[PDB]
């Protein structure tokens, strides 16, 4: 006698004519209204200039083909019908490496005022620019864009639906102890035109994502502590001995092994320059210049050299002080010959005493240069931490 | 004359109207009833904060559009019809990296009471948090979530169908000799609301998965045995010789090679800190401080140094004791000169005898410090094993 | 006037009603009949506890909806119709990492007796347990399983169709010079029941796959030949010199480099323990205990030590024998002083002669221990080869 | 009373007959008109001779089945209908490794003049040849091709639609601070015929893509600065000592480690030869020839050798100058014997004085050879930079 | 008045009955006619015994359901209709790892004689055997196979359509400067039968693909040049000194590092044996036997040894020659004692003179053995190059 409410859906799906743009008047544009929220962001591999994310997407647009009345229809204000039989526009992410593995979920809402609602989960992995000027503290600024690809500015209207102050702080839905944390987003409207008389719609979502170097600080500052340890063990030894040389070549090789461990654990891109690794290579360069000085001291303690201290080295010293600062006859003859050979034997020692005073001064000079270099890098690190603390 | 039972399926599929929400009364919510079991869990790559699993999923929901009578229908209580022609809700896993490669299997059950049954195998690889505070013994706690994505709390009711005590212990179906073993799961009901007047359903499955370090114990405790072997071979040698130095630099390089073998075989994440590797780096730091002490002993056995034992080293010693604890004339002249040169020749030996007593005491002091460090780490390892044995 | 035979297919496809379970009587179960053959097996990556294969699958089941008569139909006993319009059950592989990239091939056979035939190529990559107790000779036992996922034991009957003796030896179709070779398979029937009054069908295919170590034998036995070469070059040298020490530290580092080359070329899993690498680490442990003995001999040739040979070393020796086994006065005074200093100069040599006899005996003792260890490992390797030759 | 404009779409979709080639006259070919723009190019992995890109594609073709009149149709000049119901040709990229993950976007334009418009985003990863003759400055020339795969030259006409001067410079739409930058493209028309009487259409897009070595210059020129540093520290030392040998073997090993760091960070292909790495291997070859010379000098300072300076070394020197350039008797006897033994003791020194003058000249000769080699490589590098600056 | 030609396609698609095997008489088999061409072959990763290719595929088969007349149909001899509405057989590649990412392109040709034409691009990555007996020159022989998977030998006839002499040389369509080049292909027909009374069709395409080692020759022959350089620097040094030992241990470690660089840049499979790397390991084995000889010479220059030259070493020498080839009394007493101690002091030198003549001869003997080994390997390399030049 009395059928169910499903015939009402037949009255919702009698003569719909799917495929046509749903408007009463054609020059009046239809209005879609969109919103986005970020549940949890996945990892950033960052080698391919790429980033991954997984967001929840809300939209609704006025369909105007469907009228419902509250009377005699058993008060079904909200009801779900499949999206494969109704109209849907094309809102797409751009600059993407591939489309995310998203489900279909064919259900959308219909109501009395005609508009159709849609919720969808979608993930996107896309190419975007990141700054690696400072490695442990990264800005990681990016921008996503949505557009009506096949429709124009008088075809589909873009509505953000929400006041930007509560868009600015959306931290109620976020996963704990993640590596990357978000601080604020910024919605704004633009337009891009390729040629004349063709203007298409564009919506953009500005994103600031931030990671803290809680793991990188302990694992990266302690190699600098090891640098200070090898610097202060390169301090108390006399420069004239070769034992510091035989230690420091193995120390340079072990330092290169430990730093290539750190740098292949964390490699960088071909676009940006990590200045921490650049300063590590500068330390390796200053250490091999120090090793050139070291083998100069190794050659300096030899007996045979032709070097000039009078014409120009005195000028360098003055410039430093100005800017920077019968058988008894045979018996006596043979014993005097023994005395002469013994005198030659301890005559060996006087040849190396003149050399030892010069190279120690030049070693202390280049040690002061390296100390000012380490102090300037410490000022640079404190300044970078203060700039990041300014935020 | 008499057709087959397939016309009965025509009576089951005459006027179904697929796509409408099947209810008699609209404000009365439909009830789905769900259950999950885990046949075998796949490997966890754990670098991407991700885990893989493969589970079997059971659900059934009251359709109410289909009535069957036991009389005159040849007693077909249970029969299979394809799922592409009937209604199905949307129950989805969240925080997933991609949807699993699952089959379609278009067959579902219909009965006399109206409800439709569904069995499906599904695998999911999803992002989840893991704790790497202690590397060989891992808690590996996680949580999965199912929800009605497009339906609300008065739309679809979630039913767990099974008493939680027999949910707590489900070990009848599990694969032997796997790396990861499960102990218990915990079903519970929650609700999340983003804004006002919008409350959606949520079901959560708590999972404890556990691996035993049967391979990691033998392969990780034996490097500590090698650490004790190199510690006790660093004990019996006299500190004044350079042979311990020339061995210990090669020993430190070989120890670094063997430990980078262990650590690139098992790397960690950028979020958590493996304290075993941290203690290995602490041992490398104490060994290079020991090497700084070692080259201090190498410089200590030289003849030329200006060090003060009287003003402050005696204060350090007191502080340690308080807190821690004619031709014959020419012949005689020349032979006396030979005696004088020979006296100088064995006068060389007395200059190095004063140094040798001090550095041995400081070496034994820092050896006691390292022994207390190894003993404290042994207490820490036994305490961690006891905490894991508490479970 | 006379149409073609395609109208016969219309008589085969007039009122089929796809989607219903095809039976005359419902409690009588339909019978599927299945068979499998393996054309070529792909590689096993074996790190993820996973294996890949590509097999050919034959099945046929009685449809009973389709009757053909040999009279007046131009003798079409066998004809092909698409499988998208007819019924098909669900026979699935389990414990799979993902479904194989298989084609569709929509053609199946129909005949006079009603049953429908199906041939399909399908590949599967699935998780399965492998034994790595012995690395070059692997058993590689596994089991695959097929089931009716949505049907019960009174719904679909499983038929193997072939006598198990000719299932046991199927080597006519196999690719030559592959790494993995199969020997026999074993078909058997089981049943698994999760809860009461619910019993589902199960078919299992037992598989023995085997690889020969023709590459691993030459590349793995020759490092043991190098171990015997370094053992016999560690034999003829006197232990008192440091030249064997300075060679053996570089030999241990080069041996570690060559063995990490072998072991990162062939790594193992986190579940099983490769005992060949375990014995390699045992050889490294015995070599560093030998190196501790070696530096004990290095300290043994020094002049200053306080060791006790009388109280306990004699007890150790007895235990080894029991279980294991005027101016002329000034001239004469000064020349006698020269004689005294020269007597002291060759008095240096007598202090080191007492030490040299003890450590050679202990070195030969630990060399006998290492020789018995290598001989026991040779017995173990011959025993393992004999156990594999037993098959 | 008055229906909407959707019935007009019914008048657009009444008797379309999708699947037929839309022409009035068959021998008159239909005309497609195409254009391409490059929004942002992705990274080039370049190991697989492959490159990735993401472009925007515009096309339109005359359909001629659809007539619209401006009168009485409410002025709908442009309207969107789905592309799944209308005709579309096959324009495909060739030599592709796989098809890009592109969306469907089922909407195309229809107008009064009959032609249908289509916009699509598509990415393609394809095999193409690149030149690695010079590593930091790469030409990276390539060519893409579009064709009508199933249609012939009298079937589909290809139209580029745009004047080639404004095709030549299209830099208004390009992403900033990318690694690869484009300069110009070149459109042209060709034709390929496999056999006789079969000629098919072809369109080709020539692409010049360019990367700047802003990261590679600083990271690659500074190893050459290190090469000059080790060259000038190999200058001031005397060749006769072994300290330069013991440094230079460790210097060669450290140089090989640093260069294998650079070369496994940036590897090359199996097709092209990177001449910078070739010159690095040439420097390693000249350094091991220098090391052979070095150990020749090491053997040169020994006392026992049989070498001929008279017959042929004088000829080599002339060729170099021409082209390149009672008891007292017992007392006296025994003291004369002491004099004879002391004379033998300082007779040791005269044997090594003759050798030292020759090898220094040959060392300076090969140092001049290496200096001319480094100077020629500097000329080569400046010439290559000038050729790239010519562009 | 006069409709278009699309109604003709309706006359082509009125009563087609898709899904039936199209024949007039059933026992007369339908004939497909196929051809293949290779545009460009992709890279071969060769670790997984796998190869990739991308080919163009041409086929046509007689449909016989469609008749066209040249009269009154406006001369449409060739026209395109979609392939989703017409019959298509199943021609598949076998032994494939996965199906290639191929497009759909739903357009096929129909004509007056009834047959339907099809062109398709398809790529396939498949498992196939390769020979690595000689590494730089590879045969790389393979075979592909096509078959009618679901049809028998009286169902579908295979036609190659082209004379085999012009199949033998098809080099008009091939990409320049690729790594792999093809020389000839060989078409032939076979048949495989699993059981009795079941014989299915098979077509096979034999492929010879060839790569030239233009990069491998320069990068692989120059390590052999380095082997000759280290061999000739191991020639001029005297064997009695330890300086050759201290160089050659570092030379062996550096040679192992350089060769593991070459061998992890180019690794091999677990099936085949690369004899170049085998000869490299043989050179390492002969060098460590040479190092055992070297440390035998190191022990040979010591003063304390008990070796027998008389009983058996003379027999070895004969076998080599046969097959291979008052106070004055106190003064005189004390000065004679000084003479005796001085006589003992230069009595040290005579003990080491007897040893030095033997080990040089044995060193030259093993050097001749290594020279014959290098000469035999040179003969082997020239012979392998001549065998490859025979082709
Ligand atoms: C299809 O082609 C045939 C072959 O040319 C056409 O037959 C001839 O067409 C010419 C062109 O006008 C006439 O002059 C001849 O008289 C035709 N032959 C005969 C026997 O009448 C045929 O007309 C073409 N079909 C159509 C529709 O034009
Ligand atoms: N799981 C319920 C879906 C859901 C809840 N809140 C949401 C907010 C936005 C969105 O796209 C989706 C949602
Ligand atoms: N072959 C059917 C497997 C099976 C048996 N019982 C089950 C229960 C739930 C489920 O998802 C699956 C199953
Ligand atoms: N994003 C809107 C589509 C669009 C704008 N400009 C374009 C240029 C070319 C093209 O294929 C497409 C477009
Ligand atoms: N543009 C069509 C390419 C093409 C030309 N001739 C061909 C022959 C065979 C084939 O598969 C493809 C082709
Ligand atoms: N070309 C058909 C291959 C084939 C021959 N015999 C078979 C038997 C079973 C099977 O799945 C496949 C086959």
């Amino acid at each position: 006698t009395q059928p169910a409410l499903l015939r009402l859906s037949d009255h919702l799906l009698a003569n719909y004519k799917k495929g046509v743009r749903p408007v009463r008047d054609w020059r009046k544009p239809t209005t879609v209204s969109i919103d986005v929220i970020m549940y949890a962001i996945l990892n950033v591999d960052e080698k391919n200039q790429v980033l991954t994310t997984y967001i929840w997407y809300r939209q609704y647009w006025t369909d105007e083909f469907l009228q419902w009345t509250p009377e005699d229809f058993d008060n079904v204000t909200k009801l779900s019908i499949p999206t494969d039989s109704i109209w849907v526009p094309d809102i797409l992410i751009n600059e993407f490496v591939d489309v995310g593995k998203s489900p279909n979920i064919p259900y959308v809402y219909v109501h009395h005022r005609g508009e159709v609602q849609n919720y969808k989960p979608l993930q996107l992995v896309t190419a975007c620019s990141l700054d690696i000027y400072n490695f442990p503290f990264d800005v990681q600024n990016c921008s996503l864009t949505f557009t009506s690809w096949l429709h124009t500015i008088q075809d589909i209207n873009i509505t953000l639906w929400r006041s930007p102050e509560e868009v600015r702080s959306d931290k109620s839905i976020f996963i704990n102890q993640g590596e990357w944390e978000l601080l604020e987003v910024f919605p704004q409207f633009k337009e891009f035109s390729i040629d004349i008389s063709n203007s298409y719609a564009e919506m953009k979502f500005y994103v600031i994502i931030r990671r803290r170097p809680l793991f990188y600080a302990v694992s990266l500052l302690l190699p600098s502590i090891f640098l200070m340890v090898v610097d202060i063990v390169g301090f108390c030894l006399p420069p004239d001995s070769g034992e510091r040389v035989s230690f420091k070549i193995t120390l340079l090789l072990g330092y290169s092994v430990f730093l290539i461990i750190v740098s292949d654990t964390l490699p960088a891109t071909a676009i940006g320059t990590p200045l921490i690794g650049v300063y590590f290579v500068v330390c390796m360069a200053l250490l091999v210049i120090s090793l050139a000085e070291t083998i100069f001291i190794v050659r300096l303690v030899h007996k045979q050299d032709l070097q000039r201290p009078v014409p120009d080295w005195l000028r360098h010293l003055v410039l430093d002080r100005i800017a920077w600062i019968l058988a008894v006859r045979g018996l006596l003859q043979e014993l005097s010959s023994i005395r002469h050979f013994l005198e030659k034997r301890d005559e060996m020692r006087e040849v190396a005493r003149d050399w030892l005073r010069v190279g120690y001064v030049l070693d202390r000079l280049l040690f002061r240069i390296y100390l000012l270099a380490v102090l300037a890098y410490s000022i640079t690190l404190v300044t970078l931490w203060s700039i990041w603390h300014y935020s």
